[PDB]
């Protein structure tokens, strides 16, 4: 079964950029709820219940017809939030092989940032913006609700290994930013954990 | 040119059910943004710009290809919130012809409320739950993001003339209910404007 993961920091570690009350709520309520609803759906699927969530969401089409939606949504939610927390940290510097590949695939870091901001802002309703690795090339993609590019193009409309990503569901920014998702997106650059993105790139490039 | 409609009541007129702080942010920030972004997209379209928003969303297939998405999203937002505000009021009662119609089509009011509650809760991500009139038969449906049944099935996945509706985007309930959407859905019964729903049923158009 799944559990709510412990975090790489206290809820206040991303201040003054991301507010600690949202961090706490986001973890103990929203993420906890995906874990709980996934666990309920997995109760009758002992074979699938053993998989890592990040693997299960690559295998949705193998589930029973009546379980696919609820696990796409909840396992997706669990996988995406588990990744998200790892990708937040202050004080990092984009550098090394990851910086070089971003420059290569988008022309410059600023270009990538503009493209990422645009995908994040233009995702209408709930969803995520991502930096994915598609074989030998990095790309910016977005998905709806709790879909993940790990689910594949057919299900999610995107594909690739997520290097990093931004939650743009309203619960992630309402308290501090209300409807100003662009302001939230700007603050994200101060807490993007480039060290984690770098480690993930190193594992997969 | 669209304009943000003033509300038919003060921001605290739906207390203690729907919280006044949310009403003001919802109206003056979120709905304002749909008005502004729709207007922006319509400036180059004099043949569409001055039509009633509820007319525009019936003719999205008539638009230029590059305009269909932005106006589906923002004209739908404007149309939907305009309905919503008028479709909220304390001190009304489900009764008369509409009450009898609902009993006819759903078996009883409680059956209907259960179905509405179910559709409102099961809309994963952002969206709306609706009571619609599909040629003389009332139905419960929901849509994603700012889609409206008035847009038709191909676009919105639903159809029929909206009688009333509930906004289940997170911003509508985050401050007072956080992630507890079933709790917000229960409170909606205390503020749904059954008089305006009855007038709309009466008109059937
Ligand atoms: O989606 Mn948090
Ligand atoms: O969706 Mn207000």
């Amino acid at each position: 079964s799944y559990t709510l993961p412990s975090l790489p920091y206290a809820y206040d570690a991303l201040e003054p950029h991301f507010d600690k009350q949202t961090m706490e709520i986001h973890h103990t309520k929203h993420h906890q709820t995906y874990v709980n609803n996934a666990n309920a759906a997995l109760e009758s699927l002992p074979e699938f219940a053993n998989l890592p969530v990040e693997e299960l969401i690559t295998k949705l089409d193998q589930l029973p017809a009546d379980k696919k939606t609820v696990l796409r949504n909840n396992a997706g939610g669990h996988a995406n939030h588990s990744l998200f927390w790892k990708g937040l940290k202050k004080g990092t510097t984009l550098q090394g092989d990851l910086k070089a590949a971003i420059e290569r695939d988008f022309g410059s870091v600023d270009n990538f940032k503009a493209e990422f901001e645009k995908a994040a802002a233009s995702r209408f309703g709930s969803g995520w913006a991502w930096l994915v690795l598609k074989g030998d090339k990095l790309a910016v993609v977005s998905t709806a609700n709790q879909d993940s590019p790990l689910m594949g193009e057919a299900i999610s409309g995107a594909s690739g290994f997520p290097i990093m990503g931004l939650d743009v569901w309203e619960h992630a920014y309402f308290l501090k930013f209300q409807n100003r998702r662009p302001d939230y997106i700007k603050e994200f650059w101060n807490v993007v954990n480039w060290d984690e993105a770098a480690a993930r790139f190193a594992a997969k490039k």
